[PDB]
RNA sequence: UGAGCCAAAAGUUCAGGUGAAUGAUGCCUGGCUCGAGACCAUUCAAUCUCAUGUAUGAGAUGUGAUGAUGUCGGACCAGGCUUCAUUCCCCUCAACUUUUGCCUCAAUC
């Protein structure tokens, strides 16, 4: 519309209020404000961030489906309801690059408001609806009133409005003035308000509703003596309140006195059925006998009503009226919901028209329950002809979808202006009449005519600008500027709301955050004692409550007069405790047990050398020792280029600082070594190497090429040989040149003999070699012996440690790599030395903060023991440069290091290496087996984190400090204890002894459950039930108990372990595997395993093994999730196995 | 050519931790709207005393209306905490299956 098309412009150059009803195409120019502002160029995309604020879900949904249409710019939406003030924080920034356009509920806007942004998340235009519903004391107001002030740069000038706004905010009728109130919200809005022009452009394609009066109910009640019994319904509920779920019961019996006063005992009828049904749900909803009483008391006395209301059993003809044509698109309201529901009953019983309703989303007293999802359902059905026709009735009068509506008759709904206006409003093209009902029973004639009369007038009067203010100057300041002043001008008042607001949302978090031992805590509670002073005033004191874990948070206010206000001051005294929480080579010869001598400029070092070092040879155990006898010694450079063509062709040719076998050097040898029919000689044979190279022990002159060489394997056929040289013949195509010749013992340099035996090599045929057999099996030894010198030298690094206690042997087994089982593993010395880093990370956390919450010192002793963090002060060490792949585990490497160190020295010298690299109660004392110094220290371990409305202590903090020294305590006394068991079978026996399950039967079998005091009825149930079980709290308990015994102990770690040793030691002794039979079965056959699925979301009714072979056998548990019942029935295919 | 074994990889079945998502919720809070109230603001109408030394002022008292606050019930609505069920993620773990790496065997080099 034109109109319209204006209101957009001014929209632009200005913040402007735009007056329609039933939107009329509104919406759609704010679309078009959306995408003007868009087009235009801007100096950041984001800057303009128009927005669109709704506070119900649903409408955000209806909005979010047009926005899709057009809104090209990427656009986001909250559905809102959902206790994640975090996720709406990161949401939001991540909205922000993602999405131009954003939409959220009022209420969530104000949590993104606490601890805004200086530009207050540069919003800059904005749209608001529903100001007319606002009030001071209204949510939004508050919210409008932080963007009416804006801190920097006129932040938000121009902001857009969707609050097209009926009338005025309320009590049009009250003042002789068209809009008093409006007048005090325009200052607060500080946008200007465009001129109604109702008929200018509006209404050309917008039909009028007429008024119709007509009468309040078809005929009239026929019960006057009923309406007595009524009375006597009334008494009977007195009786139930002087009696003292029975309040809400109570409230039903007034409902059907309301429903047969207004239209008779037959309605009533329907409501005590509906009321029936509803009494079943709720018997089943408590099982409480004195409600389940009550309830019982209710149904006997409205089963007595409903046989003479069945006996004796609304605006019939107006239904008839529209009746004709079939008409689908109706709409008609009702005073209260009870009388929406049983409408179709009623409908049913006498008129048979078929009649449907929609029920409040919110539910009272849950007669009957409405989705938010359901009530779009709902509105979603009103469009399909059919479920029109039926027509619906709604209180709420609130996200319906109706159009084309005729009849739009509201019944006893005078209560609010704006509502009345937008049911004229609803009504729509076809037919158009609004229904209004006078009752004869009350009189309900003059208030109305009063009101219409009034709206109609001021709506006329407001048509113009400033109208209030031009007609009345002092006296309309008086009654409405000086009674509602604009609010947050000065800075106390913001800050006082954001602190408020903020006070709600931390408390609420921190306590969720924290124990979660119950699903709800009552850690804040308010006591409220009257301080009434002489004066017509009276006062307030409001006392707060709050645990153990918040000392100073607890604060007593009197200063304000109400009692609301007083509260609201401890909750800004509570907001702001609650922000200071937030707050010339020397020869070397090795001698086995001619020696092989190396040449070393590094003198070799005694500590470091190992005096017997073992061969792994099958044939025999050779132990080796080196030693340098010279020091510095001097070799010729000439002999010194022989030696190493000597070596060269001694060790990379036979491969395919120097090494020389010293008999003296065998300087004519390695001359010889550099360098490099007949008749077979015993003597060149005698030790020499053939090469076609293979020791000859001897020849053999009885084995000749002459004599037949027999086929080993028949299974191929290939032909047998006549005569030696036949197979050479056959096999090399070479004929032995002479048939007696001797033929050369068969032999193996490589790592069986009866193979080599079988054939015999010609000497012929294979040169002889200077090289002694003895000499090249030492050769053949020389590099297992040069990898060893290589792990020496890097042994000698070790020994450069800034601080060793011994000689480092165990570092060098911890930096051979992990599985490759050469020698040793040092995965046993990791796990020791990953559970004494555990011990002192916990122990400095401890330190640093007395207070600090058991779950962040959780957090901090994860962060500090992290392997990643380990692995980059390897790097650092350079313990990855001893082809690193960077998934190495080199932060095992530093956790095998400290374990080591711990055997070395002690755990001081250990801390030092990490700075380095790293950086009733009687009764229970007895049995415990240890006495408390201090009564205090063993209350806090007795004391729980549930408590029965009395909290002493947090038994969090000990049990933080008793796991981390438990553990560490029970893994020395496993390694002290030379088990030598596999390593990975050691690290599941570790897991195993570290169980909060086994602290638990610890802690039924000393009673400590019995001395704790828990506040938790349920969680007592739960330990009495594991009682029965045994013929994860109560581990955490022990745990709590052990970091009191540590504090009383001085913090030390003997006396903590003395203390726990008896209780776990016949636990270790029994296997105890861990592996469990399902996964032992896996073990015998995986080739063909299959698992039973659980049946339902609950615990499968059988578990069966459907593994093949074993069979199918039946196990029984709680639940087969946790495969106990595949277990059982694992087992049972064991013994049938 | 097989068979075992020994390491790895890719899968698969687990004991577990680890988060996320979607449901089922549960709990709590704020306000809206309307009636009753009670007490404060103002004061007609009527009354009531004092003056001027007829006409009128001190003016009061107060019927009534409005404007606030504090209660008690109706009719509404939006958030915040929050848990289990299922799925998935990641990290170990008990394995298993195949290939490789790589010991054997002996034709066999």
């Amino acid at each position: 519309r034109r109109y319209q098309l204006d209101v957009l412009e001014q929209a632009k150059a200005k913040n402007t209020i735009a007056f329609l009803e039933t939107g009329a195409g509104k919406t759609l120019i704010a679309i078009l404000l959306i995408k003007s502002v868009h087009k235009d160029l801007m100096s950041q995309n984001r800057k303009m961030l128009s927005v669109f604020l709704v506070p119900k879900v649903p409408l955000v949904y209806q909005q979010a489906e047009v926005i899709r249409n057009q809104t090209c710019f990427q656009v986001g939406h909250y559905c809102g309801e959902m206790g994640q003030d975090f996720w709406d924080s990161r949401r939001w920034q991540r909205e922000f690059e993602s999405k131009q356009v954003l939409v959220m509920t009022a209420q969530i806007l104000l949590n993104i408001l606490r601890h805004s942004i200086i530009r207050m998340e540069t919003i800059d235009l904005l749209i608001l609806d529903e100001c007319h519903h606002a009030v001071k004391k209204h949510p939004y107001s508050l919210v409008m009133s932080e963007f009416y002030h804006t801190t920097p740069k006129d932040k938000r000038p121009a902001i857009f409005g969707m609050t097209a706004s009926p009338v005025n905010l309320k009590g049009v009728s009250s003042q002789v003035d068209c809009a008093i109130k409006i007048r005090n919200l325009e200052t607060k809005l500080d946008s200007t308000v465009c001129t109604i022009k109702d008929r200018k452009e509006l209404e050309k394609h917008v039909p009028m509703p007429s008024e119709i009066v007509v009468e309040y109910d078809k005929a009239a009640t026929m019960w006057s003596l009923h309406e007595t019994i009524k009375q006597m319904i009334a008494a009977v509920e007195e009786a139930a309140q002087a009696s003292s779920g029975a309040a809400n019961l109570i409230h039903k019996l007034r409902a059907i006195n309301y429903t047969l006063a207004e239209l008779g005992q037959w309605c009533a009828y329907k409501v005590g059925q509906s009321f029936l049904s509803a009494l079943q749900s709720d018997e089943r909803v408590n099982f409480q006998v004195d409600v389940k009483f009550q309830e019982s008391y209710l149904s006997e006395v409205v089963s007595l009503l409903q046989c003479e209301l069945l006996e004796g059993a609304s605006l019939i003809k107006l239904l008839l009226k529209y009746q004709h044509t079939a008409d689908f698109r109706a709409i008609v309201f009702v005073e209260r919901v009870v009388a929406a529901l049983v409408l179709p009953k009623v409908f049913a019983e006498l008129p048979s028209l078929s009649f449907i309703r929609c029920a409040s989303m919110i539910g009272h007293n849950n007669s009957q329950e409405m989705k938010s999802s359901q009530m779009q359902d709902t509105i979603s059905k009103f469009r399909d002809g059919h479920v029109t026709l039926l027509v619906a009735t709604s209180v709420a009068e609130e996200g319906l979808d109706i159009r084309q509506c005729n009849v739009v008759m509201r019944f006893d709904l005078a209560k609010t202006v704006l509502a009345y206006i937008q049911s004229r409003g609803r009504a729509r093209k076809p037919g158009s009449d609004y229904i209004l009902m006078v009752e004869r029973g009350n009189v309900s004639h003059a208030a109305f005519l009063r009101n219409a009369r009034n709206s109609e007038e001021t709506l006329r009067k407001e048509a113009i600008e400033r109208t209030d203010l031009s007609h009345l100057k002092d006296t309309s300041r008086l009654i409405s500027i000086d009674a509602v002043p604009g609010t947050v001008y000065k800075v106390e008042a913001t800050g006082a709301m954001v602190s408020l607001n903020s006070a709600v949302g931390l408390v609420h978090f921190y306590c969720s955050q924290l124990p979660g031992d119950r699903y709800a805590i009552l850690r804040p509670e308010f006591s409220m004692e009257k301080h009434e002073k002489p004066g017509g005033h009276t006062e307030y004191s409001c006392r707060l409550q709050l645990p153990c874990n918040a000392p100073f948070e607890i604060l007593e206010g009197p200063v304000c007069s109400s009692m609301r206000l007083a509260q609201q001051a401890v909750c800004l005294a509570a907001c702001k405790k609650l922000h200071e929480m937030g707050a010339e080579v020397c020869e070397s010869s090795k001698l086995f047990h001619s020696e092989f001598a190396i040449l070393f400029g590094n003198e070799l070092d005694a500590e470091v050398l190992s005096m017997s070092m073992d061969l792994y040879v099958a044939r025999a155990m050779i132990t080796k020792a080196s030693l340098a006898f010279k020091g510095s010694l001097d070799i010729t450079e000439n002999q010194l280029s022989s030696l190493k063509k000597f070596h060269v062709r001694l060790m990379s040719i036979v491969l395919d600082y120097l090494f020389v076998p010293v008999t003296g050097i065998n300087w004519e040898l390695v001359e010889k070594i550099t360098k490099t029919l007949m008749m077979a000689d015993g003597c060149m044979v005698a030790e020499d190497l053939i090469g076609k190279r293979f020791y000859v022990d001897s020849i053999c002159y009885d084995m000749s090429a002459e004599t037949s060489f027999p086929r080993k394997e028949g299974y191929l056929g290939p032909l047998e040989y006549n005569t030696y040289a036949d197979y050479y013949k056959q096999k090399y195509g070479v004929d032995l040149n002479c048939k007696q010749q001797p033929l050369i013992k068969g032999r193996g340099v490589s790592y069986v003999l009866d193979k080599t035996y079988y054939v015999f090599l010609p000497p012929e045929l294979c040169v002889v070699h200077p090289l002694s057999g003895s000499l090249i099996r030492g050769a053949q030894r020389l590099p297992s012996i040069m990898r060893r010198v290589e792990s020496m030298l890097l042994a000698v690094q070790l020994k450069n440690l800034i601080s060793y206690p011994i000689p480092t042997s165990k570092i060098l087994e911890a930096l051979t790599a992990a599985s490759c089982q050469e020698t040793f593993c040092y995965e046993r010395a990791e796990l020791l030395g990953d559970a004494y880093l555990k011990w002192v990370v916990s122990r400095f956390l401890f330190l640093k903060y007395p207070q600090k919450h058991e779950g962040q010192l959780t957090r901090m002793r994860q962060q500090m023991v992290s392997n990643m963090v380990l692995y980059q002060f390897a790097l650092v060490k350079g313990l990855q440069s001893y082809r690193v792949l960077s998934s190495k585990t080199l932060a095992d490497v530093v956790e095998a290091l400290i374990g080591v160190y711990y055997v070395e020295g002690g755990k001081i010298a250990a801390n030092h290496l990490m700075k380095w690299i790293g950086i009733d109660f009687v009764g229970l004392e007895r049995a415990l087996k240890y006495e408390f110094k201090e009564k205090g220290l063993l209350v806090e371990a007795i004391t729980h984190a549930s408590r029965p409305s009395s909290g002493v202590s947090c038994y969090q903090r000990l049990e933080f400090v008793g796991d981390a020294v438990l553990d560490h305590l029970i893994t020395r006394h496993l390694f002290f204890t030379y088990t030598s068991l596999p390593p990975g079978r050691l690290t599941d026996l570790r897991a195993a002894a570290v169980n909060n399950e086994n602290f638990a039967r610890v802690a039924v079998k000393h009673k400590l459950h019995l001395y704790l005091r828990h506040g938790s009825s349920a969680l007592e149930k739960q330990i009495r039930e594991f009682v029965k079980e045994v013929q994860k709290v109560l581990g955490d308990i022990v745990e709590s108990i052990a970091g009191a015994i540590f504090l009383d102990s001085g913090k030390d770690t003997t006396a903590a372990w003395k203390v726990f040793q008896p209780l776990l030691q016949p636990m270790v002794t029994p296997e105890t595997l861990p592996m469990h039979p399902v996964r032992e079965l896996q073990e015998r056959c995986q080739q063909q395993a299959e698992g039973l699925e659980y049946k339902a979301s609950r615990s499968g009714n059988t578990a069966t093994v459907e593994v093949f072979i074993d069979g199918v056998q039946v196990g029984v548990a709680q639940n087969p999730q946790k495969k106990m019942a595949q277990k059982l029935a694992a087992r049972n295919a064991l013994a049938a196995l």
